[PDB]
């Protein structure tokens, strides 16, 4: 699979059956429409910046990884009884810059997309138990809107260039990506798929309703990274996301 016309989106389902379900993620939140929800508690983010692993190129993307064998980062709160551990994060991109983001909100699209990925500790005691599981991962969604260089960005974005092509592994340690964060984390959440591949309907999304700022350069070190494996040519990573999918009845709901 992938994002090319000849193995993308629109060929998943012939791959992949449940790419046209009844949880599919990424899609467009309409504001008229969610409902304020009164159970929602805020969302804590308590991450440890030694569990800072590595970064590695998957090829359609990149990722950054977290040790997950205690619950030394978790996500607590919102619409979760329990405490969720971070294992991942990673991003979407775009072909230019008015439409990188997964999500869109009220039929807007963003220039990127910022993914921080949690599975559920504790009720499942693997993360590969955890995938299938319908409440089992729980993915934090950020919005980036294309204006000044994030600051924040830059500590990864200088990352890259020993992750240039496909399978290419580098460690990455001390990094606390609650520093990602908007300042507000108040937030919408819909029941939802993983948006690529294995395209599990297993993730709790949860949308911040703030953005963040990426520059237009640093959307460009996106797309310098490479689709290939080393002394293979050069295709460079030009897009990544999915396009909004069907509701089918499924709620919105606001922190606010
Ligand atoms: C860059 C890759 O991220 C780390 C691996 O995360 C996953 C592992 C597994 C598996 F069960 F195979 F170990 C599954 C998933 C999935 F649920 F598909 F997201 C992620
Ligand atoms: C290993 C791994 O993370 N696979 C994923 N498949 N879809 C994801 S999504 N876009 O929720 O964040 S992550
Ligand atoms: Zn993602």
């Amino acid at each position: 699979w992938g994002y090319d016309d000849k193995n993308g989106p629109e060929q998943w389902s012939k791959l992949y059956p449940i790419a046209n379900g009844n949880n599919q993620s990424p899609v467009d939140i309409k504001t008229s429409e969610t409902k304020h929800d009164t159970s929602l508690k805020p969302i804590s983010v308590s991450y440890n910046p030694a569990t800072a692993k590595e970064i590695i190129n998957v090829g359609h993307s990149f990722h950054v990884n977290f040790e997950d064998n205690d619950n030394r980062s978790v996500l607590k709160g919102g619409p979760f009884s329990d405490s969720y551990r971070l294992f991942q994060f990673h991003f979407h991109w775009g072909s230019t810059n008015e439409h990188g983001s997964e999500h869109t909100v009220d039929g807007v699209k963003y220039s990127a997309e910022l993914h921080v990925a949690h599975w559920n500790s504790a009720k499942y005691s693997s993360l590969a138990e955890a995938a299938s599981k319908a409440d089992g991962l729980a993915v934090i969604g950020v919005l980036m809107k294309v204006g000044e260089a994030n600051p924040k960005l830059q500590k990864v974005l200088d990352a890259l260039q020993a992750i240039k092509t496909k399978g290419k592994r580098a460690p990455f340690t001390n990094f606390d990506p609650s520093t990602l964060l908007p300042s507000s984390l108040d937030f919408w959440t819909y029941p939802g798929s993983l948006t690529h591949p294995p395209l599990y309907e297993s993730v709790t999304w949860i949308i911040c309703k703030e953005s963040i700022s990426v520059s237009s350069e640093q959307l460009a070190q996106f797309r310098s990274l490479l689709s290939n494996v080393e002394g293979d040519n050069a295709v460079p990573m030009q897009h990544n996301n999915r396009p909004t999918q069907p509701l089918k009845g499924r709620t919105v709901r606001a922190s606010f």
